[PDB]
């Protein structure tokens, strides 16, 4: 780990000393204890890149504030993580080496769960597992909404615009109220929490005046120390389904049919249409169907589909509510797809495998945290992953163009194509997942190169990334370049106003601050 | 109209001159032509307050930018309005006298309406009437969501956190993408619009990085020149209803029953439970039931209820979707209230009056713009109104405490109590509307005083205002005072960074800028 540029050993040493006084000497980590904070899915081949210098683990908001005041005095940068499980995005590691990680794992109090109003107020350390377990224990009739990684932070995930698979799938949309330590060490509360004596912090997003909560998501404009989130009341009924399509070209008409269903909200959760290999790899690995080094051939695809009762495309969704509602919505959904040759429709009871994609996703779509999804990392013997999830119109043409662009490249590079088409509400994402051997330098180099080209080519077709790995944060920022990067010039203006010393997470979302820019 | 403090006649004159060059001499207004921009509902008795000095009406974004550059050179403040129909909030008038109004009425292009994706991209001048009429003409299967004032701006209303009465009732929540002229004259686009070549500006809110759209709502951080908004697909069915309650104390149990219905979204639009007089005054005036100068007595309330088939509380709501869905949801809603003594349930066909509250609200709850609501201003012979709409928990106790606090004061002051309980999703608002004779100085003084006391007393019970009249913008801002006004210190930090010369709308949301603070 290099020192961060511009920062002396005397400075970094005096700071680490004062941090230790603030949080106690037990909660300042260095040297050997810093490896948990390295990116678990190494992309770079240069070991001077994305290296944390140290980590400090405060117990409270006020300790966070003192840390930040100290960081300001010594010019030492901080990289805040809630729990730091941002796997595929860098884990807990900074964009910039020398950055001291601010690990808020120990701030894990569930401050409130309110059944009657359907919310929680949580600290950054609270995991999905913990919140879920708290709810189950108290018997509250509330669902949470989990990403495929159950170990993540409710806070951290939402601040990064993460998603899940219930009607409450847009995590940051369900955010309501936050406490923030600003980069100068001042503490503020957004919304109704700015009003002393309110009982409305988790009931009404705006409060009064400029709506600023969003500026602390995908941002280095502050450290979030408390955050509210809305929780769905247990519904009166729940039916998960899987609809399979046999032909790779079906995704065009499938996307066309999904469009009105999503816009009108007939489909109540995110639509996910996953490619064969991405779904297969939940229950199977490559060597069980194909011994070659290259991607699987069509004949092997067909075998896999026949074994697993999957298609080339697999649409998982769920119905929620009283049976009459669920039946009516299902009529509309099923009728939208029934005339496509080869289509098949499944509820859980129709699956003949007891370990099965639908049975797994059934849990995720009712907000049960699991680690099952990490299975796809075993596809080629064990590896890391990176994901590329640009936004596009919900159009057949856009869906199949991205499929064609991505699969051809990915397969040319020797990887299997693992993709899905995700629809939030009016937004389509073609999500590429590439599993690679992160221990092999030749494979990292190929991945890095493939990734860049995918990004470049997608951007030119008008498809921009909304969430990315620490390594590509600058690159993605350059996508949004209208009027000579006018938006990022504004971000930098706010950055310098709130963080003149540039001590919060230099490089996050490609925002640097005047000192490093 | 006084000059704005700190600004010379030479400066104000050179600026008005350069504005005229930018937009043409026809589109700079002064003296007599400035009266349309006065508050129509005068509250102040001091005619030096909230007076606009001049108004300038650009044709384009780029003209806006040149105006702003000129404003910066001469230190002349601007007050931007989309259409300036903010009736009950000041209309088009500035907080601070001497402020030149930036009227964007002529920027009224509907840039796009997309049926397949359910959105519009509009300029600030577009009215609800215009957008509605455009849709009807083209035969697009889309609803809009209108406030009770149909003459408002789709943009302006949303930026002020305005509301309506369909499922798309939270206007700023449905906002997606905006173009903004910053206070330095630079132009930026938020979200996917920052990415050149996107077709996704109105499909995905976030883009990448800090989510900043909200900072330009209830704000003087920029001028919005284009804005996207999501539009609901025409639903498969629509049944509006009215549920009446006979007793003033029923609102307690009514609010308790509404809570789970709203949180779970069984009620698909905003719930509005309006008091007798507020609903009566849509079709009747006071002198038709009572000749006294004071508020109506109970005996007269009873007569009105029996004439109009209204209760002391009137819950308007609507069902949306296929009949099976609507029936199922109605079963849950009706069962939630059926056991309350005196309760009555109406669909349109059950109303015996052809001019009737439900028949009016039926239109509003399917997004048809109307001016009918302004009828309540005739309650006591013709007047203005002001509204007070603080947030509270959805609780019977909170509902009836606010009813008791407000009605007693309002009636003591000689006004009739006109109130409603509004529920967005998890948020209750007790909304006080007070109709007053705006031409009478004694009545203005009483109103102003009543308003202050209501605000003070509500704040102490933990109920804070989310939207207010230009006159009370500072006052409401002081509500949100946690940690020595930490939030507003942050607002002011951003204000000085984006607007160092303080030329955009000094005082909006009680944000002033370093020059005037
Ligand atoms: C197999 C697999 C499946 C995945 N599935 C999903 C999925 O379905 N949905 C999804 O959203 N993601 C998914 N991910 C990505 C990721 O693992 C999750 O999003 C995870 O929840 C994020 O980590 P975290 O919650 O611990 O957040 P953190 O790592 O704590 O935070 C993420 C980032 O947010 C910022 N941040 C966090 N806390 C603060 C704070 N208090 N103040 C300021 N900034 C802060 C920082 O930039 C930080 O680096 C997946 C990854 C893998 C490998
Ligand atoms: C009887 C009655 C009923 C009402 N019912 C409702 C209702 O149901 N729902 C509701 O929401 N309101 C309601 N109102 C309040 C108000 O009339 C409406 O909200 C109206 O739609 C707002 O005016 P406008 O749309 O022309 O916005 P504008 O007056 O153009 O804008 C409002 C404010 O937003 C800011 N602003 C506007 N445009 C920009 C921009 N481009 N850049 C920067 N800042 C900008 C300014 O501060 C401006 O003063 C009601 C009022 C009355 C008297
Ligand atoms: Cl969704
Ligand atoms: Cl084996
Ligand atoms: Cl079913
Ligand atoms: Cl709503
Ligand atoms: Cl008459
Ligand atoms: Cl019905």
């Amino acid at each position: 780990a290099p020192l961060p540029e511009g920062v002396s050993a005397e400075a970094m040493s005096s700071a680490l000393d004062r941090f230790a006084r603030i949080v106690g000497a037990d909660w300042v980590f260095t040297e050997d204890k810093i490896t948990p904070y390295e990116d678990p899915y190494t992309i770079s081949n240069d070991e001077t890149e994305h290296r944390p210098y140290a980590a400090v683990a405060p117990a409270s908001t006020e300790e966070v504030q003192e840390i930040v005041r100290v960081a300001n005095e010594f010019g030492v940068p901080l990289w805040p993580v809630s729990r730091g499980k941002n796997f595929a995005y860098g884990g807990a590691a900074p964009v910039m080496s020398g950055t001291v990680v601010l690990d808020m794992n120990r701030m894990n109090r569930i401050l409130e769960v309110n059944e009657e109003f359907g919310y929680a107020l949580v600290e950054p350390g609270v995991s999905y597992f913990e919140l879920y377990d708290y709810i189950q224990e108290k018997g509250l009739k509330l669902w949470i909404d989990v990403p495929d990684n159950g170990w993540g932070s409710v806070v951290g995930n939402a601040l990064d615009h993460g998603i899940g698979y219930t009607p409450y799938g847009d995590h940051f949309a369900m955010q309501c109220g936050m406490e923030v330590v600003l980069p100068n060490g001042e503490v503020v509360r957004t919304g109704m929490g700015a009003m002393p004596g309110n009982n409305t912090w988790q009931l009404f997003k705006y409060g009064y005046g400029p709506y600023v909560d969003g500026i602390f998501s995908q941002s280095n404009f502050g450290v979030v120390t408390k955050m509210g989130i809305w929780l769905m009341p247990e519904p009166a009924g729940y039916r998960p389904y899987l609809i399979t399509f046999e032909n790779e070209d079906d995704i065009e008409t499938v996307t066309e049919r999904l469009r009105p269903l999503k816009v009108a909200g007939v489909i109540q959760n995110g639509a996910t249409v996953r490619s064969l290999v991405l779904d297969a790899a939940i229950t199977r690995t490559k060597s069980q169907y194909y011994d070659g080094d290259g991607p699987i051939p069509p004949s092997v695809a067909k075998t896999m589909m026949a074994d697993l009762d999957l298609g080339m495309w697999n649409f998982c969704g769920a119905l929620y509510g009283p049976p009459p509602v669920m039946d009516t919505l299902w009529t509309a959904i099923r009728d939208s797809f029934a005339d496509i040759p080869g289509v098949k429709f499944y509820f859980p009871e129709d699956r003949r495998h007891k370990v099965d994609l639908l049975l797994h996703r059934a849990e995720t779509m009712k907000g049960v945290p699991k680690l099952t999804e990490f299975n796809f990392l075993n596809w080629d013997g064990g590896g890391g992953h990176v994901g590329f999830s640009p936004v596009s119109p919900i159009t057949g043409k856009d869906a199949i163009k991205q499929y064609n662009m991505v699969s051809s490249r990915v397969r040319e590079y020797g990887f299997d194509y693992m993709g899905l088409l995700a629809i939030g509400w009016r937004d389509l994402h073609h999500v590429t997942v590439i599993v690679y051997d992160k221990t092999d330098p030749d494979e990292r180099k190929k991945l890095d190169e493939l990734f860049n080209i995918l990004v470049d080519e997608a951007a030119a077709e008008g498809y921009g990334e909304y969430r990315t790995h620490i390594r590509y944060m600058d690159r993605i920022a350059k996508t949004y370049s209208w009027n000579d990067n006018a938006l990022w010039k504004m971000h930098e203006t706010i950055k310098d106003a709130l963080d003149p010393n540039g001590i919060l997470a230099p490089g996050k979302s490609g925002i640097w601050g005047k000192n490093r820019r």
